[PDB]
């Protein structure tokens, strides 16, 4: 048989371009078949061909050459992987351009792809389902915000990502401002209550539906600090794996994301995103096209499952197709 | 100023094509800007300009001449109405095309419209917000059933419409058969609990997010019969508007309609159904691209609150670009 083809698509026009970018260079490395690239430019337009490989020789690609509906054959691969991030990426847009395609691809449909970017809906889902999820609300321009907590709390617009727009509001009389700019990326905005302590734990989750989960990871801040020998070392974020989690959390943060996976009828992958509080968890967040750089908790996570890079890649291929 | 440019398509791959179609006629000659016409064919290849126009003398165009991405200029329109309904119509596919294309166009946006078609999303979105629906339960093929209630129920295909791969379950001993006839068109069903007697009510919404609401109306089957006069005469779907409520139902579907409606964030119009037995109402389902022929519900409910076609069509177009 002749091999089969696989599309790529890295870039895109969300904040989280760079880091799907350095995904790219990974992903046509280990996928065990022949890949082509293609990139989305910062600004929305494609960059095909030869173009796309040598946009890898740099951390972003502000170019694009071909207004969007791109002049890719698209009848030339067996299955697309979208990797792309936030807006543009994981919102169900790129995936209902395919869709109308008639092409197979990578990771979540149009449904629940939307619906996991927006944090005010998928919160009503998971919370139907008796998952638990921090104490939340939605608020809509030109609508009077009626939070039912503490004063310590989170704003945001409800279908964005990368922290964009968001704030960390300390009293009311600032409230105000913080919805105004929120609403400056999105006409709905949620207010979560802030954890503390607290601390974030992520499981990834493989398949279609129903799904197997990976270990548990947990994402520790280093502070920066004077090193005896190297004197100044700046802040960094550590990814533990596995999690050094008590005997039973572990085995509960698998359920839920699983659980939440099959609720929302995730297809091929996602990671989930949880905050754990006085032993009490709450799913976070879910991302259907986590990051896929070496150091990206996603492949690493599985790497720890027993599931090498080529491996994972090889089986998100073949989920598209199942 | 330059007139306002408007697209309008019509036709599409779903059953209710010929719906569809049905409605260009009438927008095309009403809709007060300037509006050229682009139709989708059964067969998922477009039809534009001429063809396009020639294809309204049929009640169908299986014809399509442009694979998907069709050589439509796309700039030389203000707003694009995609009048599709159901599978590649209401399903977010299409407006996740419009919106990769920075096209405004009429209706709700991805999200919205994903989790209008699934019936089983949808209602948990309702549950959580104290909307009331008919009981139900989600089944994907696979799973063992477990139906909460009674035998005499619906099963259908949770992401379709046009009523495909829906069977009315009278024992268990056929409810094997029905999931496996739905689950020919999605991989998930719901099992709904059928009620009787039971009265169909509907009420339309315009607007963005927070909209208006239309007078109700009531959907009533005449049975054929053998007139004095005439003789044989067909039965019939009649459209009762304004619907003979009590005093206090009225308002009450149309709380409902527009809560449900700026809960899930809809955007534009939306036609609301509802199932009202025993004095109790319970949302059915919601419409975001809904009939709009002369015969159709949405229009005829706005005209009896009103709004004129002409001047529910402006609206529409005004809304999105708002």
């Amino acid at each position: 048989m002749e091999f089969m083809r696989v599309l790529l698509i890295a870039g895109g026009v969300s904040p989280e371009h760079e880091v799907s970018l350095l995904s790219a260079e990974g992903v046509l490395r280990h996928i065990p078949f022949p890949t082509d690239l293609a990139v989305i430019a910062q600004d929305g337009r494609w960059l095909l061909g030869e173009k796309a490989l040598t946009a890898l020789e740099a951390k972003a690609a502000p170019e694009g050459e071909h207004p969007f509906p791109p002049p890719l054959s698209w009848e030339r691969y067996d299955v697309v992987f979208p990797l792309l991030h936030g807006r543009f990426g994981e919102d169900g847009t790129v995936q209902g351009f395919l869709e109308l395609l008639g092409k197979p691809y990578v990771g979540a449909g149009v449904a629940a792809s939307a619906l996991c970017m927006d944090k005010d809906l998928s919160k009503r889902v998971l919370a139907q389902a008796g998952v638990p999820v921090v104490p939340w609300v939605a608020v809509r321009k030109g609508e009077p915000p009626v939070v039912p907590f503490d004063p310590p709390f989170f704003v945001k617009p409800a279908n964005t990502g990368s922290s964009v727009g968001i704030s960390r509001v300390e009293r009311f009389q600032d409230l105000e401002a913080a919805l105004a700019l929120a609403f400056r990326y999105d006409e709905k905005a949620v207010v979560e209550k802030a954890l503390s302590p607290v601390r974030e734990l992520e499981v990834g989750v493989l398949g279609n539906v129903f799904g197997e989960a990976s270990p548990v990871g947990e994402v520790r801040y280093e502070a920066p600090f004077y090193d005896y020998e190297t004197k100044y070392t700046p802040g960094r974020a550590e990814l533990l794996i596995p999690a050094p989690l008590d005997p039973g959390t572990q085995e509960t943060v698998q359920e839920l994301a699983l659980k939440a996976y099959k609720v929302l009828g995730v297809r091929g992958m996602a990671r989930v995103d949880f905050f754990l509080a006085e032993g009490e968890l709450y799913l976070n967040e879910l991302n259907t096209i986590p990051g896929f750089t070496p150091t990206s908790m996603y492949p690493r996570l599985f790497e720890a499952g027993g599931v090498a890079y080529p491996e994972l890649l090889r089986r998100l291929v073949e989920l598209a197709l199942t």
